[PDB]
C-alpha cells in the first residue's frame, strides 16, 4: 500500500534528518528560543508556498480528502512568530535561505503544474511528520527553552481532536488514492525530493 511504501522509502533519509547537526543541537538544548525562531520563520516561507500548491491541487479534484484546510499552518505558523519575535518585524526582515528558494520555487512549479502526485508527497512529507513526530518537537521546545505553548501553535493542530485516528485516516486516504504506475513513481521519486529540500533547510540554518 502507498503509506507503507512512502514510510520504507524515505525512512533512512529521515533517519539523517534526526542526525543533522542543527535539528540534533536544537533538540538536544544546545541552541535557544532564537534558533527555533530562525526555524519557524523558514517554514512560514515554505509552508506559504506548498499550500498555495494544496489550494492549487484540491481545486482541480485530486486527492480533495486528504487535502484538508485544518491542516494549513501558514496563518499559525504566522502568529506564532508574532509571539516569538515580539512584534510583525520579522515579515520584512526575513529572506529565505538558499535551500527554502530551492523548496519554494519547486512548490511553485508543481502549483502551475497543477501536479497532484507530486504535491501529495510534499504534503505527506509535511503534514504527517508535524502530526507524527511534533508533539515530541513541541515538548523539547517547552523543556529546553521555555517555549510558552502559545507559541507551539503549528504542533497543536486545533481542530482536531482525536489524533490518533486522524492519522490512521489520513494513510487510509493515502493507500485509497487512485494513481498510474507513472504517476506512483513521480510521487515516490518526489516524496525523496521532499525530504532533501528539508535536509538541506537545517543544514543552512547550522550556517
Ligand atoms: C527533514 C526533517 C523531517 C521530516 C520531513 C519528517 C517527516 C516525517 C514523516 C512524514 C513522518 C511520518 C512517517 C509515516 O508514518 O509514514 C515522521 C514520523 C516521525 N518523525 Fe519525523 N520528520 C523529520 C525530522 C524528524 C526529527 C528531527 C525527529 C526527532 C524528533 C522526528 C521524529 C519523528 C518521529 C518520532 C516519527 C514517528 C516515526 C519514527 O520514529 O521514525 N522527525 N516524520
Amino acid at each position: 500500500g502507498l503509506a507503507v511504501e512512502l514510510k520504507q522509502s524515505t525512512a533512512q533519509a529521515h533517519e539523517k534528518a534526526e542526525h543533522s547537526t542543527f535539528m540534533s543541537d536544537l533538540l538536544k538544548g544546545r541552541l535557544g528560543v532564537a534558533e527555533f525562531t530562525r526555524l519557524q520563520e523558514q517554514a512560514w516561507l515554505f509552508y506559504t508556498a506548498l499550500e498555495q500548491a494544496v489550494d492549487a491541487v484540491r481545486a482541480s479534484g485530486f486527492a480533495e480528502s486528504l487535502l484538508d484546510p485544518a491542516l494549513n499552518r501558514a496563518e499559525v505558523l504566522a502568529r506564532d512568530l508574532d509571539k516569538l519575535n515580539g512584534s510583525s518585524e520579522w515579515r520584512s526582515r526575513i529572506t529565505a535561505s538558499p535551500a527554502v528558494i530551492d523548496y519554494v520555487n519547486r512548490l511553485e512549479e508543481i502549483r502551475d503544474n497543477v501536479d497532484g502526485p507530486a504535491l501529495v508527497a510534499h504534503h505527506y512529507v509535511r503534514y504527517l511528520g508535524d502530526l507524527s513526530g511534533g508533539q515530541v518537537i513541541a515538548r523539547m521546545m517547552q523543556r529546553h527553552y521555555g517555549v510558552d505553548p502559545e507559541a507551539l501553535g503549528f504542533y497543536h493542530f486545533e481542530g482536531i481532536a482525536k489524533l490518533k485516528v486522524y492519522k490512521d485516516e489520513y494513510r487510509e486516504k493515502l493507500n485509497n488514492l487512485e494513481l498510474s504506475d507513472e504517476q506512483r513513481e513521480h510521487l515516490l521519486k518526489e516524496a525523496t525530493d521532499a525530504f532533501v529540500f528539508n535536509h538541506q533547510v537545517f543544514a543552512d540554518l547550522g550556517k
